[PDB]
């Protein structure tokens, strides 16, 4: 009562869960949320997936909201950290202040959670969800303060439901709860900015009672499959076991018990753009814009950014979803043109791009054919001018944003996330081909490419806007690129995106209507070679396909397509129990 | 002492295995004994695949100077043998000649051989079985043909598995070198003979009827549950099917093997061993339909783009499409051919490559062309789009008296103009396939060996395009059977894409087959018919690299 507005500097750690039904805006709705959690309760340290889920049984007015909001009371900064003694406090079960809230003891709060449980059970013998967890440093006091914090966000976005799971190592279950306007206006206060007064009136009746842990957190398998992504390893006084084992029981029981496969129906998602993906549900095709290769394989010396721009056009009609472009070339020993900048090879293609694509009316015709923009940069300078004029959706930083780590700044901003993708390499195009020695390298570049996410999340980058590429031919021998392809399955859990696109290594593996359009002339031993490569990588591309490879970075666009729609198509059964039946029916003859 | 060489011509039915250990050249021996069983003992109505289990060209000569048999020899074709199906029932036969033994006895002296073989004891063979319809009298005397047959070929093991519903055990069998050249003189004009029968006085020790080994050998129940599945022999517990089940079921709970992994089937395109289900092989399309010298060059540069046959055709099946008034099938394909024929001899002086000899495909329904083919040795497989149902006398032609060649066998209705409207299927997947089986057994009554014909389910024709794709997603159905598919450039690719401008379509034609090629490769399709030979290997080799892990 007292303590709850004391001035004490408080650092603390909070679990949220945000969950909403809306399908179609369930990106926009979450995002939202998760920027107003970053402007008024502190730092997002940690997230899961996105998750579309099966429960237990079984307009634009954001834009302008964001435009007018009250400014926080406390310091937004952007830094970078690699590490939060706070939040390791809190995953280990470290000393840590008592709560100022009255505690219960396990046994009361056991009590307490289930008599909710049958309680809400009953009343429903009288929808997809869209799922994220989060991990918050927090200046707020206590739960009851941040219950009133959230409850105010919900209002502010008018759909969203954002619970607490967990509030440092407390253990609290508060029964009534009723809160005078008086009292809800003071800890806003403390926090926010206040102009705005319609709002705390819904609030009063809103907060019943206090449940930390939440009552849920054990019981529906869409939390524990959250936190599962987050914080396996925890244990709190309260649960039985670590957040993993409880995972893995609930699946392995539902399996035994019911006979259910528990996550046929509980989809893991990822985000390119502002839409949701399935992890697993498709193999996306990046098409390659190699500027310096498009404007000088010529032998020319003048950028051409209208041939550009003509390219991208033909790519997204060829069934490119992704167009990844680049002025920065890394392939085996290419020099650059040093005479002409990165950003002059990119930022100009990629304006008259958006100018042209804008040159067309619709309102309904033809809205959301857009391809997604991904840059090849791992360039701060150049990745900035991009955001700052929306030429861009994706980051492709071959470094895996070790180059420049504020990179990772621009992946935020107020209303926006960019996704990303990180490659893993050794070396330049002169140095990695000797880079070569792996102490264990199906491993050594997952574990990589693990330590570069657990970087981004610590730094409050959305974990389903995060890609993985192992970097085919970058510091690999031609075996060990196939390597790599044998064993990557190990990405099974990841959206995967990756580029073996005429590489060397497939003509490693070898022993006419054309597919490689000249730009100078070749040889014909050279064209059948080139032939063989371009036909090599769609076998990359199938099995691609088979192994559920979610992007693949290809310049044959059209041949590639032409691949994934035959092998959609087989894939298609109409009734999926027919050959069976067929079957059993011929030989009733 | 003789009723042995007793003039009642009468016809039997017997079950031979055939045996070599001899992996080169398991095909010519195998396949010399067949042509030594059809000239000297009677007809083949039936055989098994060939089988890879885990337990030189004096040849040519010997087959240009052999004895005439006393009996004739009929090709005309057969639908039916009453005999045969007597003998799968236990239907009433003639009795024995031989002196029978009771079950007790036979399995009693059965287990004696054994026991006393198992303690003696204390490489792979390649075996097959065959169902001959047999003008010989008896056991005893068929197998004094078949030492002479092994005698000639000087390396082989032909054993007698059953004949007729006998059972015999005959212990201590003495015969005299006249009584053996008196049994041989029945059924051969002997004309050397005489240093070679003293080699066979040794040799039959004794008799038994069935084989000793019948159902003790995997090798032996895996071959005749090809043919037989359904016979039960007096003497045996169980059908051979359950006996082979039973003993596959067996090694699994008993031992943790699995006997199929070291017992492989084998299927034959010109001589050599082929492994089923264990390369995806590229026929590569030459439709001369042309000038010969390019044809020819066309069919160099296919094989150096790595096709392993070569399909020529002269006459175009594609749908409703405008026949050729001004030249025959014969005159587009035979020129070709014998320039191919010539210009690959020209090459003796690369010696080296001897043994990189495309095996040629021709694609004909008609009889004449095959003949011209046949007679010239320009070809090594009958590719008939009408599973020889168009003209069934192009069968008599898979058979030499030294040679016998493959065969494909597809399905369709109707032809170039009809076929795209015959498209009713009661079980589409089920129906081509009991077609399929059913050609196969005809040819396979007609002594066409089992392990040359392949199956092929005719994307294309007489389907439309959802059930061309229907058909490619139900092609586990082919798991047992040598497996040949032509998808290339075929409308229904093109119907599966989403949506020099012409050129578009053509390449996204060739890129879908390619996908089929992928599709094609995991699902251990036997052969695929392609136009685009380097593109299909590029695939091919690609795939094949991945799933090859080394250290
Ligand atoms: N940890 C918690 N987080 C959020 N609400 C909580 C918590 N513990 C108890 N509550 C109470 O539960 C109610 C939250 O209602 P909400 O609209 O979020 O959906 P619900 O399904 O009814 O509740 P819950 O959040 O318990 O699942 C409020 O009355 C609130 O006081
Ligand atoms: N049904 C039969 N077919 C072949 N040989 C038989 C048969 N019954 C008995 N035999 C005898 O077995 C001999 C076969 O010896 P072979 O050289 O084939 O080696 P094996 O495998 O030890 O013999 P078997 O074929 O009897 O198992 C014949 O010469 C004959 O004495
Ligand atoms: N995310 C991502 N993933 C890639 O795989 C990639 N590749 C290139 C091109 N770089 C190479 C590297 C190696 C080779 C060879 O060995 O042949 C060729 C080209 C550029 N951007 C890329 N971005
Ligand atoms: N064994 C065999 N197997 C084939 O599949 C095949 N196809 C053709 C060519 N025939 C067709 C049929 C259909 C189509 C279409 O729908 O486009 C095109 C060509 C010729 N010989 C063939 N021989
Ligand atoms: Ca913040
Ligand atoms: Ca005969
Ligand atoms: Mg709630
Ligand atoms: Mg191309
Ligand atoms: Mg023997």
């Amino acid at each position: 009562q007292e303590l709850i507005l004391s001035e004490e500097n408080k650092t603390n750690i909070a679990v949220l869960n945000l969950g909403t039904n809306d399908r179609r805006n369930a990106v926009l709705i979450l995002e939202t949320a998760l920027h107003l959690v970053e402007k008024y309760l502190g730092k997002i340290i940690n997230t899961s997936y996105l998750y579309e889920t099966v429960p237990e049984y079984i307009v634009n007015y954001i834009n302008e909201l964001m435009q007018n909001l009250e400014e926080s009371k406390y310091e937004e900064n952007k830094e970078l950290i690699d590490k939060c003694e706070e939040y390791e406090t809190f995953l280990k079960n470290g000393k840590v202040d008592n709560s100022i809230l009255k505690e219960v003891n396990v046994e009361n709060y056991l009590l307490e959670c289930n008599n909710i449980i049958v309680k809400n059970d009953e009343i429903m013998k009288n929808s997809y969800f869209y799922n994220l967890t989060v991990v918050v440093k927090t200046f707020v006091n206590d739960p009851l303060s941040m219950l009133v914090v959230i409850k105010y966000i919900e209002e502010l976005m008018k759909i969203i439901d954002i619970d607490i799971l967990f509030f440092n190592d407390f253990t609290i279950f508060m029964k009534n709860i009723k809160l005078e306007k008086n009292m809800i206006y003071k800890i806003l206060s403390k926090y926010i900015h206040l102009e705005p007064q319609e709002i705390i009136n819904n609030m009063v009746d809103n907060i019943e009672f206090l449940s930390i842990p939440h009552v849920y957190t054990t019981h529906r398998y869409s939390i524990l499959l959250c936190l599962n992504d987050m914080i396996p390893e925890y244990k709190h006084n309260v649960l039985n076991n670590t957040i993993r084992c409880l995972y893995n029981k609930y699946v392995s029981r539902m399996k035994e018990q019911y006979n259910i496969n528990i996550k046929e129906n509980n989809k893991r998602i990822y985000v390119l753009k502002d839409r949701i993906s399935y992890l697993k549900e498709k193999t996306n095709i990046v098409g390659i814009l190699n500027v310096n290769y498009d404007s000088f394989s010529d032998g020319g010396i003048f950028v051409e950014p209208k041939r550009a721009v003509q390219r991208m056009f033909e790519m997204i009609n060829e069934g490119a979803s992704v167009i990844d472009i680049g002025g920065e070339s890394s392939g085996p020993f290419v020099i650059p043109n040093p005479k002409i900048s990165e950003r002059d090879l990119v930022v100009p293609v990629l304006q008259l791009f958006q100018k042209e694509w804008n040159d067309i009316k619709n309102k309904i015709v033809k809205c959301d054919a857009k391809p997604i923009i991904s840059i090849d940069t791992i360039n701060y300078n150049v990745f900035k001018e991009c955001v700052d004029n929306d030429l861009v959706d994706i980051l492709n930083d071959i470094s895996a944003c070790t180059n420049n780590p504020e990179i990772i700044k621009l992946l935020k901003k107020k209303n926006k996330f960019y996704s990303v993708v990180l490659m893993h390499k050794r070396g330049n195009p002169h140095t990695m081909d000797k880079l070569t020695n792996y102490d264990n390298l199906v491993y050594d570049i997952k574990n990589y490419l693990e330590q570069r996410l657990n970087f981004l999340v610590l730094n409050g980058i959305p974990r389903y806007r995060i890609l993985f590429d192992i970097g085919l031919g970058f510091a690999k021998k031609h075996d060990q690129s196939i390597k790599l392809l044998q064993n990557i399955h190990v990405y099974d859990e990841y959206p995967l995106f990756i580029g073996y696109s005429r590489k060397r290594f497939i003509a490693h593996c070898m022993n006419h209507n054309w597919m490689f359009q000249m730009n100078y002339m070749r040889k014909d031993k050279d064209q059948l070679l080139y032939q063989k490569n371009i036909c090599g990588g769609l076998a990359i591309a199938s099995y691609s396909y088979y192994k559920k490879v979610d992007l693949i970075r290809v310049h044959d666009v059209l041949e590639t397509k032409s691949v994934l729609d035959v092998l959609t198509k087989i894939d298609q059964v109409k009734d999926p129990n027919s050959s069976s039946v067929d079957k059993l029916a011929a030989a009733l003859e």
